[PDB]
This record gives C-alpha cells, sequence and structure tokens, in this order.
C-alpha cells in the first residue's frame, strides 16, 4: 500500500503572499509568520518571495488570481483578518473571500493557503495571530509548502 | 422495469484515499475504517490504494482533483474532521471543503465520498468515527466503492 | 496449609483473543492493552497469539466457543465494549455476551477474560480502556494468563 | 501474529430469517433491510434465503431453534420488534427473546442475528429500522454473514 | 546585529524518544505525532529514533537522563500524560516529573521536550493530542530538533 | 526504529522496601500488595527482599538514600501514607518527601517508587491501597522490578 506524506521543506519554490492592509495590527504578524515560517522552515529563498499588498481582504482573491495565473508562483499564502461586527458586513467578506480564494485554487491549480482569521474579537484574532492559539499567517505557509510537495507527489 | 442495485465489491478498482492531518487523534480512525471496508469488504487490493496526506480538510479538495484528475483511481474517498470552535472558521472550512469536494466531483466524473466530519464535539466526533453512531471513515468508504459500480451501471 | 498462588507467566501456551470491531475506536486499545501484556508480561511468543475479529460483543461467545472448543488455545481473551443508549438494547446485548461468555467458559474448561467494557459513556469507557483507571483489555489477558496456571494448579 | 478478519460474502450458504408479525409495520423494513443486504452484499442467492413467520418475538427462538437444527441453513437471521408499554410484558417478551435466540446458537453452533429492536417508542424503533440510525435487520444479516465465514475460518 | 534563528531539519542526529504507558490510549497520539514530526519534518532517520518505554511518567526522568548521560543521542523528547484527580497525586507526579525532566536538562546538556500533558479532563489531553488544540507530542519533537541546531549554533 | 519495551520479572536483583509506620493501617496493605507483586510476578526471591520501617513518610528518603547509596539493592520501593488534615502539615511531608525520594533516585542511578498515598481521606486511601482503584503498593514493586530493566537495558 502506497502512501503520500509530504514535508514542509522546499528550497527553490517562488511563493507568493498577499495581505490585506486593514487590520494591519494584526495582519502584520500574520506576515511575519508566514515569511519566518516559509524561509526558516521551508528552506525558501527570501527573493523567491513576492508580498502583493491589497487593500481589503475582500480583494484577497483577484490579487492572489493574477498571481496565480502569472505562473511564476508554485503557491499563494493569502493573509487577512475580518472581525465581526455591528452588521453582517462580516459575512458577506469574510464570505466573497474565502469562497473567493478558494475558487482560485480550483481553476489555477495553485495552492492557496487561507490564512484569512474570521472571528468575533480583536481577543480571538490577536490569539490565532501569534500568542495563545498559534499564528495562523506561519501555519498557512506551512500548509502552503507541504501542499506543493503534495501535489508535486502525483 | 429496469431497477439498478450494485454491490460494494470491486477488488479491481484503484481507490486514492485523502486525509487531513489536523484532528489526527480523530482521522486517524477514519482512514482505519476506510481501509478496512475497502480491502476486507470491498475486495480491494492493498496495492491499489494509495492515501494521501494532506494539512488541513481546508486542502482535501485540491489533493483530490490532482488524483482523480490524475484518472490512476476509480474512486477518492476524502477523510477530515471539523469541529467548531470560538469562531466562525469552521463555518468556511467545512464548507470550502464540502463545496469542494462536491465540485471536484461534478467535474471529474470520480466519485467521492465526503467523510468529513463536521461536529460541535470532540465528544461528537469520537461517537461518529468508530464508536456508537458509526465509522463514517468506513462508511464513507463502501458509498465509494457502491458509487463505483452504480456509474459502471450506466 | 497448602496455598495456590500463581503467576502471570506462561510462555507456552497459545491464546485467542476475540474483538468486536463495533466500537473499534474503543476495543482497539483493548486489543493493544490485550496483546502487550500477552506477550510483555505472560511471555507469550506473538504467533501463539491468534486473533479473531467478530462483528458485535454479541457475537463474542459463538467465537470464544469454537476457539475453546477447537482444543488449540489455552485460553481466550474475550475483547468488547458496550455503550449504553435510547433504548435497553445494552441491557441483551451486554447481557447476552457477558451470561454466553460465561458459559463458553463452564462448558470447555477454558479459562475466558471478560474483557467487556459495560458502561455508559464514550467518557467512561475511554477512562477503562488506557487512560484514567487502567486498560481492562491488558487485564483481561493477565486474569487470563494467571488462570491458565491457576487451573494447571490442580 | 495470525489474525482473522473476515468478509461479508458467501455466495453457496443458506440463510433462514425468522420474523414476527407482531409490529408488522416496523419488522417489514427489517426484513426488507436483512434481504437486501443478504442478496445484494453477501451475493446470496434468493431461493437459498428461507423466511419463516413466527406470530410475537417471544416465539422467535422455536422457530430458529428448528431452523439451525434443522441443519440446513448456514445462519439465521432473527428479525423481531418489541417497544415498551404500561406493564413490564415488554421485559419478559425481549427477555426470554433474547436469552432465547442466545441458547439456540451455543446449542447449535449456527450463528444467529440478534436483529430484535428493543426499545420505548415507535419513534424509537422507526429510527433504528431504516430512518435516522441505520436499518438493524440489514446489519444482522451482514453480522449473520460475516459470523459465517468467521466460524470458518477456524 | 547578531541574530541566532535555527531551523527544524537535522538529518544526522540521533533522538531518543521516552515513554509512559500510563494514559497509553492518549500517549499513543504523543508518540505518533512525535516520531511523524521527528522524521517527515526533521529529516531524521527512523533508524536514529530509539524509544524507551517506562511505566508511569513519574519514571520519564530517569529514563531520560540514561539516554542523555549515555551520549549516543542529540535529544531527548519526554512523552507523558498526567491528568487530576480524587487527590493530588497529580500534584507531585506531574511536578516530580516536571523539575525532574528540567534537571536532567541543565546537567546533561542534551535538550528535552517537555511534551508531558498536565491536564484536568480526558477532554482536555485528547484537545491537546492531536484534535482541536494541536499534538504537543509532535510540537515536543520540533522543540526538541529546533533545540539541537540552536545549542549547536553557539 | 529500535524500541526499548521491558518486563516485569527479574528473579536476580535485590529490591529494597521502606515503609512509613504511621498509618500503618493503611501502609500494610501497600507492604502486601509490594511484596506479592514482587515474588510472584517478579520471580524475586524472598530473601532478595529487605524491608526497612522509618517512622514517617519524611523520614522515607534518607532511608532510601542509605539503602540506594549502600549499593546491595538494585531499586527501593518507597511505601507510605498522607492523608491531609486540619493543617498544610500534609504539604510539606509529602512534598520533602516526593522531593526526597525523587532527588535520591537522580543521585543514585537506583530507579526509586513513589509508593506514597498522597490524599485527602481515609475514604481515598483505602481505595488506592488494594480496593476499588488497585493497590499503589503492588504497582510501586512492578513500575520498580520494569525500570531495574529498563535502565539495564541502556
Amino acid at each position: 500500500m502506497n502512501i503520500i506524506k509530504a514535508n514542509v521543506a522546499a528550497p527553490d519554490a517562488r511563493v507568493a503572499i498577499t495581505i490585506a492592509r486593514f487590520n494591519q495590527f494584526i495582519n502584520d504578524s500574520l506576515l511575519d509568520g508566514a515569511v519566518d515560517a516559509l524561509t526558516r522552515i521551508g528552506q525558501v529563498k527570501d527573493d523567491n518571495i513576492t508580498v502583493v499588498w491589497v487593500p481589503g481582504a475582500y480583494e484577497l482573491p483577484l490579487a492572489t488570481e493574477a498571481l496565480a495565473k502569472s505562473g511564476k508562483y508554485d503557491a499563494v499564502v493569502a493573509l487577512g483578518t475580518v472581525i465581526r461586527g455591528g452588521t453582517a458586513h462580516f459575512e458577506y467578506v469574510a464570505g466573497g473571500a474565502s469562497n473567493g480564494l478558494a475558487s482560485v485554487a480550483q481553476d489555477s491549480g495553485v495552492p492557496v493557503a487561507f490564512g484569512v482569521l474570521t472571528t468575533e474579537s480583536i481577543e480571538q484574532a490577536i490569539e490565532r495571530a501569534g500568542t495563545k492559539a498559534g499564528n495562523k499567517g506561519a501555519e498557512a505557509a506551512l500548509t502552503a509548502l507541504e501542499m506543493i510537495n503534495v501535489l508535486k507527489a502525483i
């Protein structure tokens, strides 16, 4: 029985990271995590890393499509933060950028990390971006990498 | 009146099983169920079974597309576990991987088992992965098989 | 005054372990315990251990009768898990498989370990199958062994 | 270490199904499940299936004894439904027909499926005979078959 | 300004993993995590991994001392689980095995991963050994590795 | 991948058991357990067992140091009982005799079993010294033994 388990190192790969500046104070750690994990752990040279900055998490898709489409990159790490509020705007943003980044994947064949925090409080976000419960940004990068070699393994 | 009822044996197909390592402690039984049911019940030789390991349940799709697309396999058994928490991350993961694996089906013609536990507690998950209420992993495999022969029957 | 105290080592005797796959996620540790204790502690060679897998705990008896009857084995370790639910099905299963395995004993002269968890929750079962309160599976094996030498001592 | 895991297919075996007509409205699905699972999954020819109809679940034993005793059949699937009521009649029926079918097993060596619903409501029974929580009738048949090959494996 | 950041790969150094069998049902995943992360992520060959099995978490120290002392190994991953109960036994065990493994470090110069779950429920432990909140076992190994190269970097 | 699993038999090695007479009515079973398990299970000859009686559990350490130090013994089983009361005397005793026996270990290389009940009631102690929840005294001896062979295995 043949099994495919893939590691998170991939010294070559050119990875593209996209980020929303809205909720910067939180998305900024997400990048730090991502990049660190990318180089340090994934053996990626820091010039095979390009970082595209779109305004809001709602724009993450188009960005990560023009990227993956381009072809130059082996994976895109999508980094954003959406914290619910007064209205169900959160609903449509978080969603249109989940279903978004998701469709960009299935249409490009390029793996894309859903590094988008969809929470309820700054409290929860600060938890999931460096403190108590990890740093999804980095995670997103590792899962990015891994997926690179996984797809490669077929 | 002609009726199509198909059995779960198919000691001929090559099945591909994909799995998220996140929630391993629970997804691991899912695999055990799947594989057992696959061979034991489905008469499948254990070298026509390949098992691809992606990080998270969010990645199950791309994996199961590269697989089905490939052509080598007659069906893909998707195995993952998503248990709700503080935020509606659960929402987007579970969803983007349900609608995901769903689309991979209708676009590849390759049957795909939705063996993804979408629950509320480790309590519920442990129920649905071996104990009280069956072992969806195995089920997923049987439904996988059956569907193989069902499709074949047209 | 002559006293009979018997140890748990018995590197010769061939032990047969029977197991219900229902509640696999719990019964599986029961087996691990059983086997470890059997070899490691009981000095049993791992080819004098045969493991029969019946569907449900209700079937444990017939299995462990055909075994003991057979004669080849020196003791049978019965391993199953029954957790109560909506109806008193638990009642009849647990019972018909307690009184069952019991009768197989008195009619075969072959010791049989009642390694069947009869509980109320997955919580309680997980306690009694490796965690907080031991690992009845193993226990069942040791009591199995000991009994071998105890009977022998008469 | 030698392990016995047995499949649910068994072409040449002749299975005898017994059924109580009391609670027909519920037992009837039990039969449908049983038979379907018997042929479809177990590869059993529908003329090696005989179906004996006794009045009440209390009678299931004698029926399933004269059957197994007879010898012609490789296993008996016992199908009935007992739903508690005003008195503890349920107690004695369900019991005398659990311990019953149990004894018929250990004395005939012929596996017998305990496909008898012992519940509290039509609600629970309808759950356990086709809807929400499976279709014990079918299950009873599969466990029946499996046991056939399991015993055979010794 | 010179900075020391170290990666988690180290395909040459021989790691020793120690484990308490008490709370097996939980410590077993701890091992699975550890090992996977060790090889898969850390590039460690699976014969440079030795696994010592002590009875209880209280014994973890002496084991991990005889190991590190020995010299053959570059790091020890300590894996155990202690879940509080009726008395403050938990107190002394968890403690004497924290301060324990700690002292073994500072006296051997060999890094040691504190992969010992000190919780309040099987619920919490199952969270911290594969499911909801990661798999400390794996973590312990990565921190183990990293520390190898960190120390090396001085 | 090389694994070290050790059994509890060790008919050579000379074990020294130490015991507090305070709480005799409870510690006495602790000894019975210990000794039984030692000989019966561990194959230890009853003249390779010496039993030192110190007044209180606070004294257990010095006793078990002069012993291990001595060299004649292969392991020390420490047996005492401390049940909390009006003041936090319990605190300092239980502690100074946990940390105590712990240090004697790491400084002598001689395994030492922490067979000291640290409870809240005679109720709890009677549970943990023969009745409901085992007989820690015996346990302490087995873990003693096992550790002997475990250390030996390096």
